[PDB]
């Protein structure tokens, strides 16, 4: 893998603790690279704060963020038409996996089928 | 939400499902009423009748429709004086967004403060 899509939803207190494991798994695909896509509400400069560590130990990493409210999931959706990821991890929280699972479910064919790993929708 | 400012601007074979977009999002706004600015080259009657199934789905939307040529913006700007809107809707496609990305920064503070949803400006 060389460009990992990386699909993330969870709740704020739960940021930090999953981007140190998103680049860990960024890291373990082989890639360098990642755009990583934050399906939140909050500001961009408020997700930095919150994981300011997480970043902190990837300075290394290529990685690009994008944040999308609730209601912006058609231009992500759109955007991948002109994407060159080969690999897709996905993760979110209990609040979150309903949620998350309609925007997995709609990726395009080719993107869907290259999901190395699922840490959403087997949580209890 | 009492009426909603809506600005669009696509070539011609998108009108039909951005229509599609802008009543889904008047809806979900609580308004049930909104101004639809058109900057397109476009006749008002080629334009009704390509959206016809949008305004029909949707009569119960109260809603007002203005075309402009991108030479008239100004015009557009100036009676924008005398309308009275609440809230924010914009939509483009790649061949506008630098067009409408211009008219979004020239709005009052007010109107772009209440931006609810830009199917534009983060198109890639």
């Amino acid at each position: 893998y060389k460009n990992i899509l990386t699909l993330i939803s969870v709740n704020n207190d739960n940021f930090e603790n999953y981007f140190r494991k998103i680049f860990l798994d960024v890291r373990s695909s082989g890639s360098k690279k990642t755009t990583i896509n934050v399906f939140t509400e909050i500001q961009y400069q408020e997700l930095v704060t919150l994981i300011r560590e997480a970043l902190l130990e990837n300075i290394d990493i290529g990685y690009e963020l994008f944040l999308w409210k609730k209601n912006e999931v058609d231009i992500f959706l759109k955007n991948l038409e002109k994407s060159e990821v080969d690999g897709l991890l996905v993760y979110c929280d209990d609040e979150n996996k309903v949620f998350m699972s309609k925007i997995v479910d709609n990726l395009p064919t080719a993107i869907k089928r290259n999901l190395i790993k699922d840490f959403c929708r087997k949580l209890s």
